[PDB]
């Protein structure tokens, strides 16, 4: 989940 929002970002 965490590494999903930084890439999205």
């Amino acid at each position: 989940l965490a590494a999903s929002l930084a890439c999205a970002l």
